[PDB]
């Protein structure tokens, strides 16, 4: 594929309205970024006419009304500016998005079929729609007019700065490069730090997977509370990098308020000597700070914007790639050649022909069909024979490179390529319905229909009564959520889209387990006798279909060379409100579990405190100052001036220690219980029925990916989270009470415009993140849709409905759009509408200090200081208010791990208060009148009153047929089930009332999967038990016939084995559970198909093995073949759940 295209090949498909759109965005977001520079500008001349006219206070008043007035007009801008560009920035990137979907889509389904073959794969199709969004709905939609309002913002600041005190911008912009190498140091040291953290996690997380995989055996062999070890020493390595990164991040963040105290400190101390020679006035020094550190922020925060552009090139180059291509078939479908009376002779002719993802091989050989014209074919060949590929040529989905095949005498390369496909109907393997509606599956068949056409298919030919009987009634969506899996009923709905295509010479493939719903009713229907010219290839072990067609044409070894009318049966066959209480229930629970380390919370909230008060300090000292700079006295105002420096670097050492000391004891403790919560919800999972694991919810992999979701968010939400609010509450209380002792009621003016404040500031955070939210969820039915024709693009082709699709996907995909587009419209009003109240409070505030100072009740310094803190103060709440929703999200994943935790088990696997046992049993086993109906299929019961017996040391061979029973009675016999009305009597005692664990230590299991652990053989025959040290090494596989190719491995007894360790045969691994078994030295032993994949040699070395073990002990074996049970005391059958003979 191409590297990337010109970032002005983006817009390809925009039209007149998206450049409008664009343009307009483009002039909103340039404004909405220049304007806070310019909002910077005028609040240091009103801060200039505030405090530079104490003595006129007529002249004061006249210039800070003039300048609340100047504020007004910014914050209306500022509304225009952000509506504007929000709503058609990201109006224009849906557009073009869409229109981009669907010509993509449309020249994807116009593609050729062997364009999937060497060409991208449909895999790669599907995953460019799903990565179109990321691409175009996303690098032209916001992040470019994030760029443009960032660039904006970035000049509009370093001129501001540089034109209002060009000394103090060069000293400023000197300052930017060092907060920003500490932010990136900072950011590469955390981001690696969370890499070996996420994969010490995902060790984990692979850790209990396979134990819940493997539950068969971690029940059966008692060892989950090895599982449990072996987590927790993952989880204790994950926890020393969790408290790496977290002491990384608090250095990182300590080192950058440092830099930025310190830096400020100096910046200070310059702009009062700037002041001293009049060089400049103190609202423009600090203007000239804040608007170069702006737009410093500003040019770093269009870096993600690029990084989109860069990605958003590639995936628009692979998306061009695919549009661009010109179609093999649109040369190949030309001028009119339809004839006007179709016979139904397909003759193949001396045709071979190969795929071209593979051309060495010629799949196609020397044969020819010639499918008699009005009488049914039925070929029946092979598996791996040129069966689906004749029927792929026959319908010229793959062009002939040999010979030519021909309809009527008329060669198809020479057809319309439209018409030919109308008359062919074609029946797949696989049904593929799609995403529409039922009504309109039966009608893509053929657009030129009505109701009653569709009704007279569904009824005449084959039923319709299934429809009725639907929720959704006559019209019903199949979709993927709306409908189920219907079987062959599915298959049912393709036949009534062949047959509501024109009859004509029809392909049926396949009715594969279709049971009797399109089986005998398809050969029935369908008018597999009426017609002209039918090829039926089902081979369904020849289920009497061989008769209906006058000849068989075999295509064994891939030609028809026998054919003809004969008895001959084998055809060779060559290959083949919320309830908020429970929530802060929850929340008490969890703090109350977490009580062994309060202690380190505590400190944590200590630095907390100190990091909240040490921000309003800083708030105050830049306040101070200010007002400082206002001063006759030159020399008091130097004193001043250096005492705040003073206080400064003492608050920039104090900053980087306790925050250093906040976020490292609160991580700390966020970790230690994120780990104790993970370790109570594995040993809560060890502990439950096995019917519990196999409820559907309960997957392996979905109960390890649920497990590590839950710990790690409920872990984030209640340790880093908290830390923040603590802080933001303690600059809160500090900010508030500071106001309103240095300028009562203006702070209470203050307060009063507080709410608004928080909310403009919300939505700017909001803001910077995004208006637009998951655009993959956006398009999902679209999507869906657009895969599901991708993927089956041959059924597509084969009923020209190419056209259909594209329309429906455009239906799909209007409600989208139309929904982007009001989603725009009031997230740029409402935001616009927030900032236009924060400065309309801004203003009012400072008149109403203004005010104030004229009427005598306070004075510049003290209502610039309440200002200023009152300011910070909200901040801080809405950073609160922005972290609130994870909070939520942690008290959902923290109800989800109480419920897991405290659901409860029926058969518990320890009692504490049970009968004792001896060391050694006696081995009888006596199931009495036991039934259970299978937790899976609980309609389904199995087994009705077995009285099966086993005597003390001696051996049952019971056998039974394949399905019935066999395993699920030693799914029974250890308590792996519960029977509705059984009773299991182990040496004169039952097992219900008893501990379960210390029989199951004397039990042995060997099932029909030979289930391995870990990396080392040695391990795996040591887990059947814990002390094996090496001398049961000896009595293992050494002594049980398997210890010469375990020899033979190169490292021996430590070999690299698992699902990522080497593949051993079936045998070895079935004789390394053999010696599993011995290793455990079980008194009642109970054996599971251990001669069921086994080569001659290493079955009888096993049958020899498991002789010599089952010596002296109770064994119960199970093996298809009875010539090795032959040799036991007593075999038993059952059947369908019944009591066969079990005397002999
Ligand atoms: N695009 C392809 N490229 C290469 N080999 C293919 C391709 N499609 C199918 N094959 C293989 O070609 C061989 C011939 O089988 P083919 O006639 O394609 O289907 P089939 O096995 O007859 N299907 P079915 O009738 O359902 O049992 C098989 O090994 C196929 O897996
Ligand atoms: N994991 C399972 N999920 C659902 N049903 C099951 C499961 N395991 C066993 N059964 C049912 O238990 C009954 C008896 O099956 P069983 O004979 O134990 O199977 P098997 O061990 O696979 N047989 P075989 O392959 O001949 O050794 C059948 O109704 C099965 O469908
Ligand atoms: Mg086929
Ligand atoms: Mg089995």
């Amino acid at each position: 594929e191409i590297r990337g295209v010109a970032f002005k090949e983006l817009f390809r498909f925009a039209d007149g309205l998206d450049y409008v759109l664009m343009g307009i965005g483009s002039v909103g977001a340039f404004v909405h970024g220049c304007s806070l520079p310019l909002f910077l500008r005028f609040f240091a001349d009103l801060v200039n006419s505030f405090g530079s006219n104490s003595n006129n206070v007529e002249k004061m008043m006249e210039e800070v009304l003039k300048y609340a007035l100047y504020f007004l007009v910014v914050g209306a801008a500022i509304w225009a500016s952000s509506w504007a560009e929000i709503s058609c920035w990201m109006w224009s990137g849906e557009r073009q998005t869409t229109k981009m979907r669907i010509k993509y889509l449309e020249a994807a389904l116009n593609q050729d079929i062997q364009f999937f073959d060497t060409e991208v794969r449909t895999s790669d199709v599907v995953f460019a729609i799903n990565t179109d969004a990321v691409m175009v709905q996303d690098a032209i939609s916001e992040k470019l007019g994030n760029f443009i309002h960032y660039m904006a913002t970035f000049v509009s600041g370093f001129i501001v700065g540089f034109t209002a005190v060009w000394q103090l911008a060069l000293v400023t912009l000197a300052v930017v490069p060092l907060i920003a190498v500490i932010g990136g140091i900072h950011t590469t040291t955390l981001s690696k730090l969370s890499n070996k953290s996420q994969e010490s996690l995902s060790q984990a997380g692979n850790i209990v997977e396979q134990t819940v995989v493997q539950i068969r055996v971690v029940m059966a062999f008692v060892g989950e509370s090895r599982a449990s070890q072996a987590y927790s020493s993952a989880l204790k390595i994950a926890q020393k990098l969790g408290y790496k990164t977290g002491l990384a991040k608090g250095m990182g963040l300590g080192a950058t308020y440092f830099v930025v105290f310190c830096c400020y400190a100096l910046l200070l101390w310059y702009g009062g000597y700037l002041v001293r020679h009049h060089l400049t006035n103190g609202g423009l020094a600090i203007a000239t700070m804040f608007a170069v550190m702006i737009g410093g922020l500003a040019l770093g925060q269009s870096a993600p914007s690029m990084a989109a552009f860069a990605k958003a090139k590639v995936a628009a180059a692979k998306i061009f790639r695919i549009i661009d291509h010109k179609p093999t078939i649109e040369r190949n479908s030309e001028s009119g050649v339809e004839l006007d009376s179709v016979t139904g002779l397909v003759e193949l002719k001396n045709v071979d022909f190969s795929y071209p993802s593979r051309p060495d091989v010629k799949i196609l050989n020397n044969f020819c069909l010639s499918v008699p014209a009005g009488k049914t074919i039925a070929l029946v060949g092979s598996s791996g024979s040129g069966k689906s590929t004749v029927v792929s040529l026959i319908e010229r989905f793959y062009d002939p490179n040999s010979g030519q095949v021909l309809l009527d005498g008329q060669d198809l390369k020479t057809l319309k390529l439209r018409w030919l496909r109308q008359q062919i109907g074609l029946v797949s393997q696989e049904p593929a319905l799609f995403a529409t509606s039922i009504k309109e599956n039966i009608l893509l068949g053929r657009p030129d229909a009505d109701q009653v056409e569709i009704e007279e298919a569904a009824r005449v030919a084959n039923a319709h009564s299934f429809i009725i009987k639907l929720p959704d009634g006559f019209d019903t969506q199949v979709g993927e959520r709306g409908l189920q899996l219907s079987g062959g009923q599915k298959q049912r709905i393709a036949i009534a889209r062949a047959m509501l295509k024109n009859p004509a010479i029809l392909l049926l493939d396949e009715a594969t387990s279709a049971l009797d719903s399109e089986s005998e009713k398809l050969v029935q229907e369908a008018l597999d006798r009426f017609m002209i010219g039918r090829t039926t290839l089902i081979i369904a072990h020849r289920l009497s279909t061989i008769r209906k067609a006058d000849l068989v044409a075999v295509l064994q070894q891939g030609s028809v060379s026998e054919i003809g009318t004969h008895d001959e049966l084998f055809s060779k066959g060559e290959n083949g409100k919320l309830a908020f209480k429970d929530q802060a229930n929850s929340f008490w629970r969890l703090a109350k579990m977490n009580s062994p380390e309060w202690k380190y919370a505590l400190l944590g909230s200590v630095g907390s405190v100190i990091c909240g008060s040490l921000s309003a300090f800083f708030a105050y000292v830049l306040s101070a100052v200010l007002s400082v700079y206002y001063n006759p006295d030159h020399e008091y105002m130097i004193k001043q001036i250096d005492k705040y420096c003073y206080l400064l670097i003492g608050l920039s050492s104090a900053a980087l220690v306790f925050n250093t000391l906040q976020h490292s004891f609160w991580d700390i403790v966020g970790e230690n219980l994120t780990k104790r919560v993970r370790e109570k919800m594995l040993s809560a999972v060890l502990k439950n029925e096995m019917a519990w694991f196999d409820q559907e919810e309960n997957e392996s992999a979905r109960i390890a990916a649920r497990l590590a979701l839950d710990a790690n968010n409920v872990r984030s939400a209640i340790g880093d989270r908290i830390s923040v609010i603590v802080q933001n509450t303690a600059l809160m209380l500090v900010a508030c009470t500071a106001g309103f002792v240095l300028q009562w009621r203006l702070a209470l003016v203050l307060v009063a415009v507080f709410p608004v404040v928080v909310a403009a500031t919300v939505l700017q955070k909001m803001f910077m993140t995004g208006f637009s939210g998951d655009l993959e969820a956006a398009h999902a039915k679209g999507t869906q849709l657009a895969g599901e024709a991708i993927a089956n693009v041959r059924t597509v082709a084969a009923f020209n409905s190419e056209a259909k699709i594209v329309r429906l996907y455009t239906a799909n995909l209007e409600p989208p759009l139309k929904r982007c587009f009001w989603k725009g419209q009031i997230a740029g009003s409402g935001y616009g509408v927030a900032q236009f109240c924060l400065y309309a409070s801004y203003a009012l505030g400072l008149w109403y200090a203004s005010w104030l100072v004229k009427h005598g009740i306070s004075d510049f310094s003290k209502t610039i200081r309440v200002f200023m803190v009152l300011m910070v103060s909200a901040n801080g709440a809405a950073e609160t208010l922005t972290l609130a929703p994870d909070f939520i999200k942690g008290g959902q994943a923290m109800r989800s791990v109480f419920e897991l935790l405290d659901r409860k088990t029926e058969i518990e696997p320890d009692d504490p208060d049970t009968t004792p046992v001896p060391d050694r049993l006696r081995g009888e086993v006596e199931l009495k009148h036991i039934d259970f109906s299978y937790p899976s299929r609980p309609d389904i019961q199995i087994f009705r009153d077995l009285s099966l017996r086993a005597r003390a040391g001696k051996t049952l061979a019971l056998v039974g047929p394949s399905g019935c029973g066999k395993s699920s009675v030693i799914s029974l016999i250890q308590r792996f089930y519960e029977p509705s009305s059984g009773r299991v009597m182990i040496d004169g005692k039952d097992i219900r009332k008893y501990n379960l664990k210390a029989i199951r230590k004397h039990i042995a299991i060997v099932p029909q999967e030979p289930c391995l652990f870990g990396t080392t053989i040695y391990e795996n025959i040591a887990y059947g038990h814990e002390c094996a040290t090496e001398a049961e090494i000896i009595q293992a596989a050494t002594l049980a016939s398997a210890h010469k190719f375990i020899s033979a491995l190169p490292e021996g007894y430590k070999t690299y084995v698992g699902e990522r360790g080497v593949q051993l045969s079936g045998g070895q691994k079935q004789r390394i559970a053999i010696a599993r078994a011995l290793v455990r030295k079980a008194e009642i032993m109970l054996l599971d198909e251990a001669t069921s994949a086994l080569d001659a040699e290493s079955e009888r070395s096993v049958q020899e093995a498991l002789d010599q073990a089952c010596s002296g002990r109770t064994s119960i074996v199970v093996a298809h073949r009875l010539s090795t049970i032959r040799n036991a005391h007593v075999i038993a059958v059952i059947d369908d759940g019944k009591v066969a003979e079990q005397g002999s």
